[PDB]
């Protein structure tokens, strides 16, 4: 049942090979959260990518 999932607010395009694309409005999931501006995630048929924290919302469960 445990779920951490994210919405986009901005888009956003991977500027490193470990980072995730994706645009306004997409649900991220699976989401590691971690301080240092960068949370990793899943999103597109991508897995465990790194996207910058700010461009999203938590969707508090």
């Amino acid at each position: 049942t445990f779920k951490s999932a994210v919405k986009a607010l901005f888009d956003y395009k991977a500027q490193r090979e470990d980072e995730l694309t994706f645009t306004k409005s997409a649900i991220i999931q699976n989401v590691e959260k971690q301080d240092g501006g960068w949370w990793r995630g899943d999103y597109g048929g991508k897995k465990q990518l790194w996207f910058p924290s700010n461009y999203v919302e938590e969707m508090i469960n």
